[PDB]
């Protein structure tokens, strides 16, 4: 209600009732003092000076200032120094290294701004280089990424809050521009006044970070209707506050070009002057940065949040075509699907006929339906109770939508929007961009792509910060940097491993198990036992065995072919390493070896798994992690078939592990010059993208204490040099990895009927993953020896092989 802005305009402090506010986001809330646009909404004259102002008397009215105690003031329009004093533009100024930073007294440390642009697709740097030049100088003198990689789902306040965090939505909780919490009872949405309570946004956003450190920072968040020409007088305005009263962190955000985009598609020809106007802010920006002295001072972030993909009223999937009662779900609609009941509490609802009626039922269908769990680990998106159990993954371009009369609007349904974001994460047209600019940053620098959630991190080394702890991984961006705040070092291993000898005579195993072994010297007898001790071992683990990061008991297993980490509370390897040679033979397994399974005499009975369990549980079958397949020589094979290289694998599951091990493997030694590949189980029964404990693990091989992996992994290293042999190389290392779920049946691939090279491959691209997921998953840590550098390492653990073209 009452109260006055007078000396208060745009103040920092927010203010509780009774009294009425005069920051920047008073107008969301409808309680702005009555002289708030009178006061600090100034419009008169509008944005710049001409030269009639020049010198021109101070008129308090006036939106900025022409006169000549203006600088002092802080308060010029931001063109005053060009027009009336002979000034030239930022934009028209000569890149010049900034080396050091060359900043105001007073000025305690580079103050960071993070400019945000709404929509801002990867591809307008270039597609728009030509009306853009404010932007494409930041670009071309600092340091920049191609693209940046937005987190799923690509949706603004999503992406935004991971932007301020550094975590995953399904941590920070922002899992949707809309959503409902099942525990608040209460929806959330882009506008109205819920998405105002704290209780939706976890985590510790960068300004709450800052400022728990004696770092001033407010809120990112800014009302709509003030304008963009005010936001940056705004901050200018800020920034000429006394040293102890100025804040050392500021964030501009641009709703454009995400606005025009909706309507007119992400290259309508209406969607060049939005470029321009962005443009035009960032000049206003960086001559008012100059003015103050400030333009070889401060650290600019220009960053979006997401790209925007054609998306029309037709390409609508609706399911009512598939569902005959519709009525009985509620769907979060658009460029994904979330699915929950309609009735709250009601027993006969069933998820899973509603996800068999949804799977593979018209030849084009253009989503897939997942039980949350079972999305690609790599989106992250399951651990929240505002995920609902049923998510609808949506093609590139397409729409779903419950019923037609959700989309078709009366009179008779028109369009009227022709672009919309939200789809997987690393659809190219979803991807967006990176520049950073200042003295922290590189100089006229190239960065590889990379993930928003590491930002975080790099924001509070741009501010001497300690960051909260987040999904990023420190050190992992240290190469944007030309001084870096931030040392990485290695974790600790937590266990060490056994290396057992030969300690149990063959009959003290009763496992069930059989083998033909008996099959046939002096001379490849000590080499046998020199096997057996690790002599190849430097051949088949090329980076050094992964670090154990939690408290286990585990064996080291040496053989001709390949190394494993033997775990005896798992009764299975953590990891199974191995290099196959661009030269290496694939080979089948032997008739007379079919069924073969082996007890290893350096483990004990009570740590091993057992042929009986397998028998008796008709669900459950097994596999190998070092395939058969790809043996050195038919007396290598036998090690191939030691119970302590077996695995449970549903049947449905052999089929893709089969393909990958007997098909896959060569083709990538051959592609890749060789390729080493370290394979293991994952378990992840509570989907919070992190190890299992074994007091957590949900099914076991029937009858036994043999757990069941949720997920298999590989991870496929070889030189980046590919003139190079993967066992023989000098530089840099190229990546890919896969978490593959562990799944009863093929109902994600529509085409699984057909043979495995129309299907497999296709699924375990979908199924890509960072090494550094597999880490959370197993905790493990891997490349613990290289002739890398620490930060190099690092980033090659955040790459993400995800198969888009250019
Ligand atoms: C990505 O990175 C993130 C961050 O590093 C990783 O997420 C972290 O994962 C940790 C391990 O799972 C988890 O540890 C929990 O923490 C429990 C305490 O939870 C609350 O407090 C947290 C800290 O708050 C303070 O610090 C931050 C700075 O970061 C400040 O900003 C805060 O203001 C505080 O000062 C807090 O962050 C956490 O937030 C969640 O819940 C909020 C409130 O509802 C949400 O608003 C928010 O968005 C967060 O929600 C996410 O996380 C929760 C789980 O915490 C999840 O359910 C949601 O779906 C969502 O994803 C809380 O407010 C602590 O109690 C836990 O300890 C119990 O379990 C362990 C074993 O698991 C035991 O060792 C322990 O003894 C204890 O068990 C006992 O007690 C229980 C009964 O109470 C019972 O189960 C049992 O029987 C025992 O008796 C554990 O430490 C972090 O909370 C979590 N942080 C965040 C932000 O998510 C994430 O894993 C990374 N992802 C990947 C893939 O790597
Ligand atoms: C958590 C907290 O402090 N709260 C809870 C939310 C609250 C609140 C109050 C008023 C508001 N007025 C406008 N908008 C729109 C807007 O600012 N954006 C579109 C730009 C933007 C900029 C940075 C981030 C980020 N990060 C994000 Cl998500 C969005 C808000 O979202 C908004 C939120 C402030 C206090
Ligand atoms: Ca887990
Ligand atoms: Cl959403
Ligand atoms: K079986
Ligand atoms: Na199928
Ligand atoms: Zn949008």
């Amino acid at each position: 209600t009452s109260g006055s802005c007078k000396g208060r305009c745009f103040e920092l402090q927010e203010v509780g009732p009774p009294d009425c506010r005069c920051d920047n986001l008073c107008k969301s809330y409808s309680s702005c003092c009555h002289d708030f646009d009178e006061l600090c909404l100034k419009t008169a004259r509008g944005w710049e000076c001409t030269k009639d102002r020049c010198g021109e008397v101070r008129n308090e009215e006036n939106a900025c200032h022409c006169s000549e105690d203006c600088l002092s003031r802080g308060d010029c329009c931001t063109n005053y120094q060009v027009v009336c004093k002979g000034e030239s533009h930022w934009v028209d100024d000569d890149c010049e290294e900034i080396k050091v930073p060359e900043c105001p007294a007073g000025f305690v440390r580079p103050p960071l701004i993070i400019f945000s642009v709404d929509g801002f697709r990867a591809s307008y740097m270039k597609k728009g280089s030509k009306v853009m030049p404010n932007i494409e100088k930041l670009r071309s003198c600092g340091t920049h990424a191609p693209y940046m990689r937005p987190v799923y789902p690509t949706k603004t306040f999503p992406n935004l809050y991971t932007l301020a965090t550094g975590l995953y939505p399904e941590s920070h909780g922002i899992v949707g521009n809309s959503m409902y919490d099942p525990v608040f009872d209460a929806s959330f949405h882009l506008r109205g006044r819920e998405k105002f309570n704290h209780r939706w946004w976890g985590g510790q956003p960068l300004w709450i970070t800052a400022t728990k450190q004696g770092v001033r920072a407010g809120t990112f968040f800014w009302s709509v209707s003030i304008p963009h020409e005010r936001r940056i007088l705004t901050i200018l305005q800020w920034l000429s506050l006394p040293d102890n009263e100025r804040p050392s962190v500021y964030a501009f955000y641009s709703e454009q070009p995400d606005f025009s985009g909706h309507k007119y598609g992400p290259f309508g020809p209406e969607m060049t002057n939005p470029l321009r106007e962005i443009d035009k802010t960032v000049g206003q920006l960086m001559d008012g940065l100059k003015q103050l002295r400030l333009h070889r001072c401060v650290n600019v972030i220009f960053v979006g949040d997401h790209g925007m993909e054609d998306v029309t009223c037709d390409r609508t999937e609706f399911l009512s075509n598939y569902l005959t009662n519709v009525d009985d779900i509620t769907l979060v609609p658009g460029t994904l699907g979330r699915i929950r009941a309609k009735s709250i509490n009601n027993s006969k609802y069933d998820p899973k006929t509603i996800i068999a009626a949804l799977t593979c039922k018209k030849p084009d269908q253009h989503f897939k339906p997942y039980m949350k769990q079972h999305l690609p680990k790599r989106l992250h998106y399951a651990n929240n109770r505002r995920i609902e159990d049923i998510h609808l993954l949506v093609d590139r371009r397409w729409h779903v939508a419950r019923k037609p009369l959700d989309v078709y609007k009366k009179p008779s349904g028109k369009c009227f929007f022709q672009g919309d974001h939200g789809f997987d994460n690393k659809v190219n047209s979803m991807q967006t961009v990176f520049v950073g600019y200042g003295p922290t940053f590189k100089y006229r620098t190239k960065v590889p792509p990379f993930e928003n959630i590491e930002l975080y991190n790099v924001m509070c080394d741009l501010l001497g910060l300690k960051p909260a702890p987040n999904n990023g991984t420190h050190g992992s961006l240290n190469h944007l940097l030309r001084t870096n705040t931030f040392r990485p070092t290695m974790p600790d291993e937590v266990s060490r491993p056994n290396y057992p000898g030969i300690m149990y005579l063959q009959s003290e195993f009763d496992l069930g198990c059989t083998c033909d072994d008996k099959v046939e010297n002096k001379l490849e007898e000590l080499n046998k036992r020199l096997h057996t001790k690790g002599s190849t071992k430097e051949r088949h683990l090329l980076y050094g065995r992964p670090a154990v990061l939690y408290r286990t008991s585990y064996d080291i297993l040496y053989h001709t072919d390949f190394e494993s980490g033997y775990s005896e509370i798992f009764l299975m390897p953590l990891w199974t390493s191995y290099t196959i040679s661009k030269q290496a033979e694939v080979s089948s397994i032997p008739e007379h070896l079919t069924n073969c399974v082996r007890p290893d005499v350096r483990v004990s009975p009570g740590f091993s798994q057992n042929c009986l369990a397998y028998k008796n549980d008709k669900q459950m079958s097994y596999g190998f992690l070092f395939p058969p397949y790809l043996s050195s020589s038919p007396e290598a094979k036998y090690d191939a078939f030691l119970v302590t290289n077996m695995v449970p694998m549903y049947p449905a599951f052999k089929r893709v592990w089969a393909y990958f091990q007997r098909v896959l493997v060569k083709k990538y030694a051959s592609e890749r010059n060789g390729v080493n590949v370290i394979s293991g189980p994952i378990f992840d029964y509570n989907y919070d993208g992190l190890r299992d404990t074994e007091d957590e693990i949900k099914q076991y091989v029937e009858g036994s204490s043999i757990p069941v992996p949720t997920h298999y992994y590989s991870i496929i290293t070889s030189c980046l040099d590919f003139t190079q042999p993967a066992d023989k190389c000098d530089g840099p290392l190229s990546v890919s990895s896969f978490i593959l779920p562990h799944r009863p049946d093929n109902d994600e691939s529509c085409n699984s009927s057909e043979d495995e090279s129309k299907w497999v491959e296709e699924l375990m691209k979908m199924h890509t993953a960072r090494v550094r997921d597999i880490e959370h998953l197993t905790g493990l840590d891997f490349y613990r020896k290289t002739s890398r550098s620490y930060s190099e390492i690092l980033t090659l653990k955040t790459y993400l092989h995800t198969y888009e073209s250019e």
